[PDB]
């Protein structure tokens, strides 16, 4: 059995758990030995939870940032439902007591007993909130439906949670030997090495002497460092490039400098390169697992007569705020000097502090730690630029944990795709970010639920590979149920690859009418009807997948030939009629970042009471160029409307009427006022996103419309101006704003007004973008790959100015845009 749960496990994470051992690594050992422990206990910690805590596990509850309403409840048993109405105001148990008392009656004859579920969804209704308060609720109340919920006993819930269970002497300067290496090449060959803490140089580089082409080459050679071994600090990181020259680069591969049990190492190293687009110090410390066609250095770090980084016991033992908001050699002294009014009476300013500490000096690296460790905890922005490779100490990274402990769940799954990425700048395996985000994914499924495809997503990469399956293995034995529910999600997905697959082959050889039909048979097969059938989406663990709906799926003609699935409840009734989108030859990431930073864009506004009616929907990347986007019902490309079709509704004598018919069409008397509302809110809020952002390549294809009239963007590969991006207005937008009007300014500034709040409220919160864009650095995303990139949101919301200033230069963009509508 224990056979069964390791295959399946190996299955699931896409590598063999045999691959861990035959690796013969104590780091590895203990790494898998320490993390199942911990996730052992989280499983049986869960196991005994009360029933609304275990709820609140399972399906944690859905909150966003008088009236009377209609609903129909009912209970698990029969399929007798009643319809009530209520205020919008009002919490779940005083509805929950309304159910009972229709029971009650009808039956011929205690609200705290139970949980409202959403019908045929993962989600579920209760806490100290007005209904109204709850997503769900909310929604409805937007696209008009009446709440259909079920009223779920809490007997019925302990059943499911029943079913899933399981040192400062060495003063001479630091040096390797460089032996030799066996490479591959083209004039001659030299290697540069450097001694990084983090960011910056710990001391000058230092290089080899040229060599020719040779080789298989050596160079037995000591390469002195211009610093005291005793200085080093804990995570010295020693960085290789090696390149041709008669400038020509070839490989790069870097070690700490200490072992994962502070242990100094000696002697001798083999040394895996990576190749090239010199010195890389935030390239990973672990070697090319292509052992075999990498190309290898042997160095041989010297052993001075075991040593450990001292303990902290030992380390415990050893004009002005003008700057303070790029500073000078004397404005650093005086900071370190004021070191101690910073821990009184700056504690915000701790970073700033940390990057004037000499970290190549041991002595001032004790100072430092002491102040660290009574340091007060930080708000979580501040905890957040921690993060950050500029701050590779351990006692810090450490600290920034601690400060970010207190991050909420929605918070905490709102930065998550950044704390992943993060990982990648971890020295070792186990660390305080892997034990944090294990924990939470322990404690929260849906946490749980996007851990695993975040890992999952990147295990085509080889520079991650071990570091992500050491951790999904770690997760799965944490929970063996969710483990399961998975694989049934990755057995899908290997589905629609076939699927697709065969979509891609046959297209290029028959009529899309064809090509249809036999995707269509090929998804009556049993296998495929059993495997795209009855799971949790991976865009949304709380969205249940049904019976997949053949007639209905198809694919778009596009290139990759992205697959569309519909899907079917009997029990979820028309909000269990979803779709996905299967697309495989793309990458998805620069999407999935996008599209996380304007509903992060969204949460600011909705924050400030600005509803710009956002569509933010799904996108997930699942693995290699691989994923799912959400399919939004009841939407069209204004390219398509613009098609200006006869024979339907929409008939316009002068293009420009195309999209106003249409949405008359969709929304006919009083509805269209509405309609136009919503147009112009997410017009505004995709028009400051698109702009902030730098955006480009916007046109008809790419924006689409819904029939409530919303307005937003698809198909998102370029940003921050990776072709400066004008912001932009769209005269057929414009048409829309002003009602049909060749002149509106009472809507039109109106539409200006959202534009500027939704700007200056975004502004408020520069740097939660910036922190946030600075950890995303660590994803090797073509797009975000250095300053300038940085530079261009630094650019976009004028941080460093007056919010005067500011808005008056977005003033002009604007205007200048508008001049842009013909």
């Amino acid at each position: 059995v224990k056979k069964l749960i390791n295959s399946q496990i190996s299955l699931l994470i896409g590598k063999g758990l045999h691959e861990f051992d035959s690796l013969r690594d104590p780091e590895v050992n203990d790494f898998r030995t320490k993390m199942r422990q911990f996730c052992e206990e989280a499983a049986a910690h869960r196991q005994q939870l009360g029933w609304v805590e275990w709820l609140q596990y399972s399906f944690p509850l859905q909150l966003e940032p008088n009236r009377a309403l209609l609903v129909n409840v009912k209970f698990e048993g029969s399929e007798e439902s009643f319809t009530f109405q209520v205020s919008t105001k009002d919490m779940p148990l005083a509805l929950m007591a309304c159910a009972l008392r229709k029971k009650a009656t009808v039956f011929r004859q205690q609200p705290e007993e139970y949980a409202l579920q959403v019908n045929g969804r993962h989600e579920y209704l209760y806490g100290n909130y007005p209904l109204c308060h709850f997503q769900y609720i909310c929604s409805c109340l937007h696209s008009g439906l009446t709440p259909h919920l079920t009223m779920v006993h809490s007997s019925s819930i302990l059943a499911m949670r029943d079913e899933q269970s399981n040192l400062w002497s060495l003063e001479q300067p630091f040096s390797i030997e460089l032996i030799e290496g066996r490479k591959v090449n083209a004039m001659k060959l030299v290697v540069q090495a450097g001694l990084f803490h983090g960011n910056e140089m710990l001391c000058k580089t230092v290089s080899s002497s040229e060599v020719n082409v040779c080789s298989e080459p050596v160079w037995k050679q000591r390469l002195e460092f211009d610093i005291s071994v005793c200085d080093l600090p804990r995570m010295a990181r020693l960085c290789f490039a090696l390149y041709a020259v008669v400038d020509c680069p070839i490989a790069w591969a870097n070690l700490m400098l200490f072992d994962y049990k502070d242990q100094l190492k000696t002697g001798e190293r083999c040394l895996y390169m990576w190749p090239s687009v010199l010195l890389n110090p935030a390239g990973t410390v672990r070697g090319n697992p292509n052992t075999e066609s990498a190309a290898a250095l042997v160095i041989y770090l010297p052993e001075v007569a075991p040593v450990y980084f001292p303990a902290l016991e030992k380390i415990l033992e050893l004009l002005r705020e003008i700057l303070e908001r790029e500073l000078y050699e004397h404005e650093k002294d005086l900071v370190w000097k004021m070191r101690h009014e910073v821990q009184e009476h700056f504690p915000e300013a701790l970073a700033r502090l940390l990057l004037v500490t000499k970290w190549n000096k041991h002595e001032d690296v004790a100072q430092m730690l002491y102040l660290l460790c009574s340091w007060p905890e930080l708000p979580v922005l501040s905890a957040l630029e921690l993060l950050d490779f500029s701050f590779p100490d351990c006692y810090v990274g450490s600290f920034a944990i601690k400060s970010l402990r207190k991050l909420t769940d929605d918070e905490l799954f709102q930065y998550l795709l950044q704390l992943v990425q993060v990982l990648k700048y971890e020295s070792y395996l186990d660390c305080e970010l892997t034990k944090f985000l294990l924990g939470r994914a322990l404690a929260n499924r849906k946490i749980g639920h996007f851990l695993f495809w975040h890992l999952r997503s990147e295990m085509h990469v080889p520079s991650v590979a071990l570091r992500f399956g050491l951790i999904m293995e770690a997760y799965c034995r944490g929970s063996t149920h969710h483990m399961k529910v998975l694989m049934k999600q990755g057995e899908a997905l290997s589905k629609l690859k076939a699927l697709n697959d065969f979509v891609k082959v046959s297209s290029q050889k028959t009529t899309k009418p064809q090509t249809k039909e036999m995707m269509h048979m090929c998804m009556r097969q049993e296998t495929y009807m059993e495997a795209l059938s009855h799971l949790q989406s991976p865009l949304d663990p709380s969205t249940l997948l049904e019976e997949v709906c053949v007639e209905q799926c198809t694919f778009m003609d596009s290139k990759m030939k992205p697959l569309w699935i519909m899907y079917s409840s009997e029990e979820a009734g028309s909000a269990g009629n979803v779709g996905i989108i299967f697309k495989n030859g793309d990458d998805l990431r620069q999407d999935m970042l996008t599209l996380q930073m304007i509903q992060l864009m969204d949460v600011l506004w909705k924050q400030e009471g600005l509803d710009l009616r956002m569509t933010p929907y799904g996108c997930l990347p699942t693995g290699d160029r691989t994923g799912l986007i959400e399919v939004v019902l009841h939407s069209d490309t204004i390219a398509n409307i613009q098609l200006n079709k006869s024979n339907m509704a929409a008939t316009a004598a002068f293009n420009k009427d195309a999209l106003l018919n249409w949405l008359k069409s969709k929304n006919p008397g009083e509805a269209l006022d509405r309609a136009i509302e919503e147009f112009t809110l997410s017009c505004a809020g995709y028009c400051v996103a698109t702009y902030v952002l730098g955006i480009g390549d916007r046109h008809s294809d790419n924006i689409m419309i819904r029939e409530s009239g919303q307005l937003f963007h698809i198909d998102f590969g370029h940003f921050l101006g990776n072709f400066r991006v004008p912001f932009i207005l769209t005269y057929d937008f414009v048409h829309v704003i002003q009602q049909g009007k060749t002149n509106n300014s009472e809507k039109f500034e109106r539409f200006r007004g959202y534009c500027e709040r939704a700007y200056t409220i975004l502004r408020r919160h520069g740097l939660l973008f910036l922190h946030l864009f600075a950890l995303m650095r660590a994803a090797g995303l073509p797009e975000l790959s250095c300053s300038k990139d940085i530079q261009y949101l630094k650019d976009s919301l004028a941080l460093g100015k007056t919010e005067e200033e500011a808005l008056k230069h977005f003033r002009v963009k604007f205007n200048e845009a508008l001049r842009e509508s013909w």
